[PDB]
């Protein structure tokens, strides 16, 4: 059993107080809201319920730009999303916020990012080398320790907000619409995050957790692509979704997390848990994705998806594993 005051960050725990108030009080924060007509919508680009996304021309200038409509949400979610992406410009491997822009006739607020020329994981997955699949986990590594160190939790890490332009080997991580604030022994809303990538404190109600749920997500990506099996954990629903966890983690460290942070277990979970032992990572190895697995990346990838949140590796951690000493290496 521990601490009865609940989980408290590894690192970056203390970030938030050591600067302003106005740095995380986002209800305070005011945009400066443009005029969206300087911006032609070109082609809508895709996404789904919380928003759409069109590439455009900054008509100024000419600019390939994207444009991200934010469908009807609560001003406050708006505002977090905007200083979030205020508070993270500038930083390494995180998308560009261009503008704040709002239409004339019809108000509806968006926002302004920089073009990448991406290429859908779907596709990209599949011809990704070993050394392709380091440099790109490396490359989110360094966005996930910026906006950690930043004091940020980004809560929807998943391959659809990771855009990657193959041929200029550039990375961005985005949609910040559902990043927090972290602070010590707050609790958060678990209904974040795709249920493919949802860590097991969200699964089981446990609110109080960090930074290392974006570290959960990160290896159920870094599973899927050195075992070709996208997603790795291909859940039903949020029920499905643990017992999938926990047909490969085994059931007794799941049990084990829950009686170390006092967790109520859900009791339709009882049903539906049962028993299992935790698998050998080697099992999934076959002739199709062997070319892309290592001892070092079963190692790594066995210390990110734990479900002690606490245990997993921080994103400074996992970037001085062995598993990147050629990415590191090669400048
Ligand atoms: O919600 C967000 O925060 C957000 C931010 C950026 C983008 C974004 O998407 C792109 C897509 Cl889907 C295709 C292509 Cl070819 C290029 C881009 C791009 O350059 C780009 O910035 C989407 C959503
Ligand atoms: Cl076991």
């Amino acid at each position: 059993p521990g601490p009865a005051a609940g989980s408290r960050a590894r690192v970056y725990a203390e970030v938030n107080s050591l600067r302003s108030r106005e740095y995380w009080d986002y209800e305070a924060h005011v945009p400066s809201w443009g005029n969206q007509d300087g911006y032609q919508l070109v082609r809508k680009l895709g996404r789904g319920k919380y928003s759409e996304v069109f590439e455009a021309i900054n008509i100024t200038n000419n600019e390939r730009v994207v444009v991200k409509i934010l469908k009807p949400v609560k001003k406050k979610k708006i505002k977090r999303e905007v200083k979030i992406l205020e508070n993270l410009r500038g930083g390494t491997n995180i998308i560009k916020l261009i503008d704040t822009v709002k239409d004339p006739v019809s108000k509806t607020p968006a926002l302004v990012f920089e073009y990448i020329n991406n290429t859908d994981f779907k596709q990209l997955y599949q011809i990704l080398t070993d050394f392709d699949i380091r440099f790109y986990m490396y490359e989110l590594l360094k966005a996930l320790d910026y906006c950690h160190s930043k004091g940020i939790m980004h809560r929807d890490v998943k391959p659809h907000n990771v855009m990657i332009d193959h041929q200029q080997k550039k990375l961005r991580l985005i949609d910040w619409g559902l990043a927090e604030f972290y602070h010590p022994a707050q609790e958060y809303n678990v209904r974040v995050a795709s249920r493919y990538f949802k860590g097991p404190e969200l699964l089981v109600d446990y609110q109080m957790y960090d930074y290392s749920l974006d570290m959960w997500s990160l290896g159920c990506m870094l599973a899927s692509m050195i075992f070709r099996r996208e997603p790795f954990f291909h859940g039903q629903d949020n029920y499905d979704q643990l017992v999938r966890i926990a047909k490969v983690l085994g059931t007794e460290e799941l049990y084990g997390y829950l009686k170390k942070y006092h967790i109520d277990l859900d009791p339709h979970f009882n049903d539906i848990l049962g028993q299992h032992s935790r698998k050998r990572w080697e099992n999934f190895i076959h002739s199709e994705n062997r070319h892309l697995v290592s001892p070092e990346a079963l190692d790594l990838l066995d210390k990110l998806l734990r479900y002690d949140h606490q245990q997993r590796l921080t994103a400074k951690e996992a970037m001085e594993h062995p598993y990147f000493y050629p990415v590191v290496k090669e400048q």
